[PDB]
């Protein structure tokens, strides 16, 4: 892992990105977000997932802004957003706040979603419960289905067992496992110090402020061992999507990826999926942002014509 030579030239630091955001109160808290505003007959909502924030998409978004309004939130208790009122950050806690925030955005009827990780989960579940509000869905390293077996997955079974135990609190709240260990480990390049600090910033202090990054993984839809409600949520939106022939989709494969191999075949069962591949591990936006924006822009444009 080395620095890209020309990366400092173009680096957007967290504060430079925070300066380009705005806030909006949502129920009893608030949501920090980026919004390109223009071309609002359409909207593309970019959803980060665990460990990260809207900052993740900062070099991806410029490619698509020309063709459509882009909107990128910091998920509740992440990035520079407000905390959850009850201090709980499960998927449906996240859905609650996000759905409430959409109401305030002046979105079109048909929305374009772009999701990564649990951002994809959130996307897929909004789709399921608003099947008349979706124009297209792009996903990557996503929670496509429940899990029956670890076979095609990277060796994280024991990491997951541990996270589900009382050990997870030590990993994440004391030791910040997802920012300090998983994050840099799952980018091919090395992040600029300023870039890594903008990911740390939210979760710089020890303890409970780090909760969101521990809660997400505990949602994991394992048939044997998972929370049965999230297992139902996923299973439900998985069947919907399997049947969703007239819903144009895009899958961005990550190569070698982190669990792109695990989920690709699940992705294949969603009809109307265009398949592209880029270089990366789990957090591909930091290894192929432009290849990524290009593929996305192309897709969005084909889906508006």
């Amino acid at each position: 892992k080395v620095y890209d030579p020309e990366q400092r030239k173009r680096m957007i630091t967290g504060p430079q990105w925070w300066a380009r955001c705005k806030q909006m109160n949502v129920l009893d808290s608030f949501i920090n977000y980026y919004d390109s505003e223009k071309h609002a007959e359409n909207a593309v909502i970019f959803l980060h997932g665990n460990a990260t924030s809207s900052y993740l998409w900062r070099h991806v978004v410029p490619h698509i802004e020309p063709v459509a309004r882009c909107i990128i939130p910091d998920l509740i208790g992440m990035g520079k957003s407000g905390k959850s009122g009850n201090g709980s950050y499960r998927l449906l806690d996240h859905y609650k706040y996000l759905t409430a925030w959409f109401e305030l955005l002046n979105l079109p009827k048909k929305i374009i979603f772009v999701g990564h990780d649990w951002g994809a989960a959130l996307a897929f579940h909004y789709a399921y419960e608003h099947q008349d509000r979706i124009k297209a869905i792009v996903h990557m390293e996503s929670v496509v289905d429940v899990i029956e077996s670890w076979d095609e997955w990277p060796d994280i079974e024991e990491d997951i067992a541990l996270i589900k135990s009382e050990e997870g609190e030590k990993m994440v709240l004391e030791n910040n496992f997802f920012v300090e260990t998983v994050l840099p480990s799952k980018i091919m390049r090395k992040l600029e110090p300023e870039e890594f600090a903008a990911y740390l910033e939210p979760f710089k202090e020890k303890g409970e402020v780090r909760r969101p990054t521990l809660s997400w993984p505990r949602e994991i839809p394992l048939v044997k061992g998972g929370k049965p409600d999230v297992v139902q949520i996923v299973r439900n939106y998985n069947a919907y999507l399997r049947a969703s022939d007239d819903l144009p989709k895009l899958f961005i494969e990550s190569d070698p990826g982190f669990f792109s191999n695990a989920i690709v075949e699940g992705a294949k069962k969603f009809p109307n999926t265009e398949f592209v591949k880029v270089k990366g591990l789990h957090f591909l936006q930091e290894d192929a942002p432009d290849e990524m924006g290009k593929y996305i822009k192309s897709f969005v444009e084909r889906v508006l014509k």
